[PDB]
């Protein structure tokens, strides 16, 4: 499912929620961001302002990434700034790809119901943060893919990435 006009959300947690620490992942896992990277890519990703904060500030190469601040006067190194969950709507409309929420818990709350994709590793550990993905209303959303995670060297965490479509 990928239509061009689409809303996706994504995101990694661990067993019990936890999807930062202060604007940073606590866990390294490569195989995730390089999920993060095919779904982003060439497509529009908008970030809360503490998430792009946790990103040192540094645009991703090869997409457009909107950062979302009640500050008017905010801005940074090459991204679309907006001000109102209303102005990510009327952008995502006319965009000529798919509109990615990539975080942080804020903004996923405020725009996961316009999604029409969700995109989530779940990785089956537990670790130390403060962000917690929110609680959203999963009645409308139905699980329609899952895939195991490759474990090696450089990834030392067992972990799935999961797929919702909507009900409507
Ligand atoms: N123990 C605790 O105190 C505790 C608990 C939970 C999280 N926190 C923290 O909160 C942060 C991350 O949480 P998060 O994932 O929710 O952050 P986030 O979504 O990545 O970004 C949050 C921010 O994006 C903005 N934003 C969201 N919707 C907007 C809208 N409709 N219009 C205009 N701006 C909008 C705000 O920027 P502006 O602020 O510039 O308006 C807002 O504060 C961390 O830095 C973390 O440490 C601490
Ligand atoms: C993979 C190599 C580096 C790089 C990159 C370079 C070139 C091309 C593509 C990419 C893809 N993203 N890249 C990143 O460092 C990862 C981005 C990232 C993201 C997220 C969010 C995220 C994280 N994970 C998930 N599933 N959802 C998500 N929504 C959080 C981060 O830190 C707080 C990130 O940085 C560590």
């Amino acid at each position: 499912l990928y239509f061009q006009g689409m809303l996706a959300a994504i995101w990694a947690q661990d067993e019990q929620g936890v999807i930062g620490k202060e604007g940073k992942l606590p866990w390294h896992l490569p195989n995730d961001l390089k999920f993060f990277k095919e779904k982003t890519i060439h497509n529009t990703l908008v970030l809360g302002r503490a998430t792009f904060e946790g990103m040192g500030c540094r645009p991703l190469p090869n997409r457009t990434t909107i950062v979302l601040t009640s500050n008017p006067d905010y801005q940074a190194e090459g991204v679309l700034v907006m001000h109102s969950v209303e102005e990510i709507l009327a952008y995502a409309d006319k965009y000529e790809g798919v509109t990615v929420i990539g975080g942080g818990s804020v903004v996923f709350k405020e725009l996961i119901p316009a999604c029409d994709v969700l995109y989530r590793t779940m990785i089956h550990e537990t670790f130390e943060g403060d962000t917690f993905f929110p609680e959203i209303d999963w009645s409308v959303w139905e699980k329609v893919a899952t895939v195991p995670g490759v474990v090696d060297e450089k990834n030392l965490y067992a972990h799935d990435y999961e797929t919702y479509h909507r009900n409507d």
